C-alpha cells in the first residue's frame, strides 16, 4: 500500500493542498525545445547517464527540488524521443537537493512529503503517454495533476473514505501517513 511521510509542519493541509502550492513553488524549469540549458534545468539521474535509480530536479525559482525513485530510462532522441520511462516508486518533495550519481545519491536537505510503494510502471512503447512521464514531467513543469490523480487513486484503494482531500494527519490515524520531523 502507499506509504506517505510528512512533516509535523503540515499535520493539518490536504495533500492536495500541498501539492497544488509545491507545484506553484517550484514553477516551470522551461524544459522544452530551444530553453535547455545543462545544469540549470536537465535535472539529473544516479547514476545515470540516462537512467537510475533516481531522477532529481531543482528548481530554478525557489529552493524546492524532488527525488524521483524506481528503475527510470530517459530515451532522448530515441523513438519514442524524449519518454521518462520504468518503475517509479517514490516522489520526495522539499528544498535544497544535495549529493547525486558521485555522493551514492541524491537527497533533500528539507524533505516536507513523501509518497513511496507506488507501484507505476509505464513501458518504452507508451512514450510520452506513460504515467510515469507524465507524473514526473508534472512536476517538472508545475502541473501536479498527474501525481495528484495517482495519489487519489492508491488511498482510495486502501480505504475508500481516503483521498487527497484528507489531512495528512487524517492519512496518520488511517495508517498511511506517519509524521517527520519538522524543519
Amino acid at each position: 500500500s502507499i506509504s506517505i511521510s510528512y512533516s509535523t509542519t503540515y499535520s493539518g493541509w490536504t495533500v492536495a493542498d500541498y501539492l497544488a502550492d509545491w507545484s506553484a513553488y517550484f514553477g516551470d524549469v522551461n524544459h522544452r525545445p530551444g530553453q535547455v540549458v545543462d545544469g540549470s534545468n536537465t535535472g539529473g539521474f544516479n547514476p545515470g547517464p540516462f537512467d537510475g535509480s533516481q531522477y532529481a530536479l531543482k528548481s530554478t525559482a525557489s529552493d524546492a527540488a524532488f527525488i524521483a525513485g524506481g528503475d527510470l530510462h530517459y530515451t532522448l532522441f530515441s523513438n519514442p524521443s524524449h519518454t521518462l520511462w520504468g518503475k517509479l516508486d517514490s516522489i520526495a518533495l522539499g528544498d535544497t537537493l544535495t549529493g547525486g550519481a558521485s555522493s551514492g545519491g541524491y537527497a533533500l536537505d528539507s524533505q516536507e512529503v513523501s509518497f513511496s510503494n507506488l507501484g507505476l510502471d509505464s513501458p518504452i512503447a507508451q512514450g510520452r503517454d506513460g504515467t510515469v512521464h507524465k507524473v514526473v514531467y508534472g512536476l517538472m513543469s508545475g502541473d501536479s495533476s498527474a501525481l495528484q490523480g495517482q495519489i487519489d487513486a492508491l488511498l482510495k484503494a486502501v480505504d475508500p473514505s481516503l483521498s487527497i482531500n484528507s489531512t495528512f494527519d487524517q492519512l496518520a490515524a488511517a495508517g498511511v501517513a506517519h509524521a517527520t520531523p519538522a524543519a
